[PDB]
């Protein structure tokens, strides 16, 4: 009832390891925790033979692209959830820091093995002659210019998108298309474990950002203005038009028979609109987002 | 390029060794909320002298003197190392350490423990103790590769390796011959297994160091690690005096700690070509080597009877 006349923030450092002050820290290092897998549990054989004997030029190609597009993010070091105790100082936001790190690690090495065994390292290698490619690398930049940002202000817009873009929705469309090969095909059910697995952990990324993002609106309202809102809806928007194009990468050699193009735009849309409202930003795209509904159950039955 | 240059691309390994210890810790993966010490709050309730109460809750609170807190060492080797594999390597052993504070801050909790935690710094063994752990960890966050590789090996071949051990030996000892203490034996247990592996992976990045910049590893430095480790001993040796306050107890002996302190200390530095120190008798190491025995056995449907 009783507010106080001061307080200590977010960004200030608390030494004291217990009780902490953003306990709800803790439901995510669980989901995390709860969470636990490594792809080493996993054979892909079935799903090379699968790959060799029963999918299309056009299907393989999605599965290829598919792959690339995700270990373009994945397979990579990605230094940004380990670094969030220099920006908020607290003992639990350390332990959400290094818990989400260290899973960025194992999703690392898991999508490093998928390269591996369908034999796209070289195509890896080489991604970025591919033009849709530089230009997400473009927007991914553009994303992460102030993570490593003094400026309180630039870090939180750092953030926002961070968690909105690449956690919530970059790779989702890459997970729907190969989740989509196991539930209307029966084929690549280990690929789609991984997959499932990496979308859990990737939900819980973007909710956990979320979190943090509203710890920052409810201490600093004033940050949350208009011309910072002016960057994010210019840069989210853009970003999709680049997520777009990413769908007419991956479907190259053609459409296939099970996922089509315009209902993973209307997906991402939809993501992206659900993710604003959980921060009070108003909606973008205002969206079929029916189409991809399955995409939550499917996730469930192929994370076992 | 060497150990201290980053690298881009991610694969192939530069140092594929690192997966041999992010393995060994996702094989080992393990959290405290798995175990439940009701059965333990009866055995130190109904079961334990005051002496025995005295050297579980000081063994305790000087475990927890080194967990819980923020660990920030492991998280940031990559700044020191840029390779993807040092990341994966600091990140996996960083969010190690929160399951270890997580659990030892179970522990306080659990057994009551919190205002004396809050109030340790007043033990002056406990001051000195942090006077030499700062010491290790002064040039953790050095730009000066030959400053910053001495804090590790300190902090692989001490912190990591020997500076919590006699407590988990402590700790272990009452399981091992009185049966008693047995979740809390297995929370040990587990943090032994993890804490080795962090000092070996330590140990490993040393040795490649020593291999890419031999002239690092100068008369000056050995000289510093050897002086500190034994300062250090001191320090540990009377920590015991500490925990036992309140009378010897009959499950384990500070001397036979303090041997085992110093085999080990011996152990690490042979593996990173140091001159031992103590060169302890095989009849003296051997008393506690039943050690590593006791960790194995702590560190592992329903069955009944109708009639
Ligand atoms: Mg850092
Ligand atoms: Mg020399
Ligand atoms: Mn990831
Ligand atoms: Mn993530
Ligand atoms: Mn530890
Ligand atoms: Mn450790």
């Amino acid at each position: 009832l009783v507010p106080r006349g001061s307080h200590m923030s977010i960004f200030d450092k608390r030494v004291n390891y217990k009780p902490f002050e953003y306990p709800e820290v803790l439901q995510f290092t669980e989901a995390i925790n709860k969470a636990y897998w490594v792809h080493t549990e996993v054979d892909f054989t079935a799903d090379t033979q699968d790959f060799h004997a029963h999918l299309s030029l056009a299907e393989k190609t999605a599965v290829k692209n598919s792959l690339l597009a995700i270990a373009q993010i994945e397979v990579a070091v990605k230094s940004f959830w380990g670094n969030i105790y220099e920006h908020f100082p607290k003992p639990e936001f350390n332990g959400l820091g290094s818990t989400f790190a260290e899973c960025e690690f194992r999703h690392s090495e898991a999508y490093s093995r998928l390269l591996e065994v369908l034999g796209y390292n070289d195509e890896f290698e080489k991604l970025l002659d591919v033009p849709v490619i530089r230009r997400r690398v473009d927007y991914l930049s553009n994303v992460l210019k102030d993570t490593k940002s003094q400026d309180n202000r630039k870090y939180m817009v750092s953030l926002i998108l961070f968690s909105i873009l690449i956690e919530n929705v970059s790779l989702f469309s890459q997970f729907a298309i190969l989740l989509s090969f196991t539930r209307f095909k029966g084929y690549m059910k280990n690929v789609s474990n991984i997959i499932a697995w990496t979308s859990i952990d990737e939900q819980i990324h973007a909710n956990g950002g979320i979190y943090i993002i509203n710890k920052i609106r409810e201490e600093f309202p004033d940050y949350f203005d208009e011309e910072t809102l002016a960057l994010v809806r210019e840069t989210v928007k853009d970003s999709i038009a680049v997520e777009s194009d990413i769908l007419d990468w991956i479907f190259e050699e053609g459409e296939i028979e099970s996922i089509k193009k315009g209902d993973l735009v209307n997906f991402m849309k939809f993501r992206i609109d659900e993710s604003l409202k959980q921060i009070n930003i108003p909606v973008i795209f205002d969206v079929d987002y029916k189409a991809l509904a399955w995409f939550e159950e499917e996730v469930f039955a192929n994370s076992l």
